[PDB]
């Protein structure tokens, strides 16, 4: 009996990421708005229902939760965890709230975060915002099919909302986002079957490569990652392609849900700092990290019935 | 005979508006550019119809015009005309070349865009872009309908594509774009009565104010204007809604496509510089203007079969 927000989504062609942090005594407008908002996406999405597909997800930060609410936390939140690799880092930058917006239609999501955006303002302030949009092939900016692997719904519900193993917050979710940004002109100055070798599929086909054709250091490769017995542990993502062609700003914007961090961050830790015969990702020579935080994204229920401020 | 550009296009969600410079020097590499790019729009889009719908209306500033081709000019090509009225002005800004996308997917206008600026890469300079989101009822940030007194078809072409009067340039159009900054607030303080005498057309029911009623400042009567003969000059526009929520942008892109220079221009200057009977355009009280510039966009045959330089 608790509902989770909408974590699973249908295939969304638009997203809306909206990632602020909370101002000095910000935190009474926020709890309003986190009450509301479940109202609001009603609001601007029952319309333009079934095809609109309007939902948002709202995650909340390690530290902005301990200034909102009493009682207990998330077993596993903390604030992201910076990788300072040999080579590669991946940041980790100021986030309080989360809006994972998405829709069939970009005005949808604009309109949403309109309103979310409108009643919080004045007591946060805005670190990142993007709109992505899907290709028509469900491929990303490098090209690639982006998504296949996900867990599919019995299972991807699995291994994404939270149980028994915390009962006091079931239903809810782990989100991990990243702001990449591309090197395009040097990745599309490879061979097909060089880029193949860094992601670990066939490009236009969307076949993975046989256990050893798949180089060690390839993006598929390092992601796959199994528990201390013999079963593989796998994360949601929903990765959303972006960009401003003036300024040559070529992205992938990552999300990850997980039933827990340790997940995630197990594959983070293999993409930057390495495995012993993989250097690092080979995607990470042509994609770097502008952002990342962690936030904690409830049960529905949850956001409808807050605890007292602390 | 001539084929004109997609001046006239379907009904499209997404749009791309790129205006840049072009750099000392850099005129041959835009010359082979404006050669291919209805070659590159063929690339991008063919494999996304008949639903893609991409299209790009390419266009060619006053100046850059000089500096690109020997021969003929345009009979109405000039510099975007600056108004500096009493209370609102019209800016004139830098702008060589226009490329209009539109597409029924943003990522397809991206695509396209992607492929026409690495063309043009070192040889240009962005100077503005726009990506616009059309909302699902056909509004804007006004929360109007936007397009309804719009020409169609037969009256459309005879209202935008040039004739007999200039035979060199027969296909070709007019394009004037202005970007346009909202104040949201302000906007949105007013009764939907009172945001009905700034339009000239009932909000929720886009039925056109009586004659009697609709006041003579506001946008629909400013912007109807008739010849030196009994009848209408009409322009086609296809506006677009574009923003930032985190930086509180909320704007509309115009684009105003015409026969010549002169219709659009007369409309410009009675809601800048006023009339008899009005100060100026009611709606400029809420819409700040931040860019101007005037092209002239050929037919598709002009391109493809480029003159000489000069
Ligand atoms: C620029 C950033 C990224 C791009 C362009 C990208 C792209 C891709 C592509 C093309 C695949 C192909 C296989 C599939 O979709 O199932 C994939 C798989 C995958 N990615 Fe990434 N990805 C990015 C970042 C990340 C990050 C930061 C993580 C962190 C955990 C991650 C985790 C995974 C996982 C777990 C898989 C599937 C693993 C499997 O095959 O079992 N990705 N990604
Ligand atoms: C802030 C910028 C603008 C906004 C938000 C806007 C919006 C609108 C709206 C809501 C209408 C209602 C009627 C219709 O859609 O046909 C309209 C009509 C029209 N607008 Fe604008 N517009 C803008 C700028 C301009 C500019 C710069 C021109 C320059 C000439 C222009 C010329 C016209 C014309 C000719 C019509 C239809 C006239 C008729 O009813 O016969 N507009 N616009
Ligand atoms: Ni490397």
């Amino acid at each position: 009996e608790p509902e989770p927000q909408m974590v699973l989504s249908p295939l969304t062609s638009a997203a809306i990421f909206l990632v602020v942090t909370i101002d000095s005594g910000g935190e009474d407008t926020v709890r309003d708005l986190l009450s509301d908002v479940a109202s609001l996406e009603r609001a601007v999405g029952f319309r333009a229902q079934p095809d609109g597909r309007l939902s948002c997800v709202t995650g909340i930060g390690s530290e902005a939760w301990d200034r909102l609410f009493s009682g207990a936390r998330p077993a596993g939140l903390h604030p992201f965890r910076e990788l300072d690799g040999p080579v590669h880092r991946a940041v980790a930058t100021p986030g309080d709230l989360l809006f994972h917006i998405r829709a069939s239609r970009l005005d949808l999501c604009f309109a949403l975060a309109t309103e979310i955006m409108g009643r919080l303002r004045g007591a946060v302030t805005p670190q990142d915002e993007v709109h992505g949009f899907k290709y028509f092939d469900e491929r990303d900016m490098l090209g690639f099919v982006d998504g296949t692997e996900n867990p599919t719904g019995a299972a991807a519900r699995r291994a994404v909302l939270v149980g028994a193993e915390d009962p006091a917050f079931a239903g809810g979710s782990y989100a991990v986002v990243q702001k990449y940004l591309h090197d395009i002109d040097a990745w599309e100055g490879l061979s097909v079957e060089a880029q193949e070798r860094v992601i670990g599929r066939r490009k236009m086909t969307d076949v993975e490569l046989s256990d050893d054709v798949k180089p060690a250091d390839s993006h598929v490769a390092l992601t796959s990652v199994t528990g201390p017995d013999g079963s593989d542990l796998e994360i949601l993502r929903d990765n959303m392609p972006f960009g401003s062609v003036g300024r040559e700003e070529f992205g992938t914007y990552f999300i990850g849900y997980a039933r827990t961090p340790e997940v995630t961050e197990t594959m983070l830790e293999r993409m930057f700092l390495g495995t012993a015969s993989a250097p690092h990702d080979r995607i990470l020579d042509f994609s770097t990290a502008v952002t990342g935080s962690l936030f904690f994204t409830p049960a529905a229920d949850f956001l409808e019935d807050l605890p007292a401020r602390p």
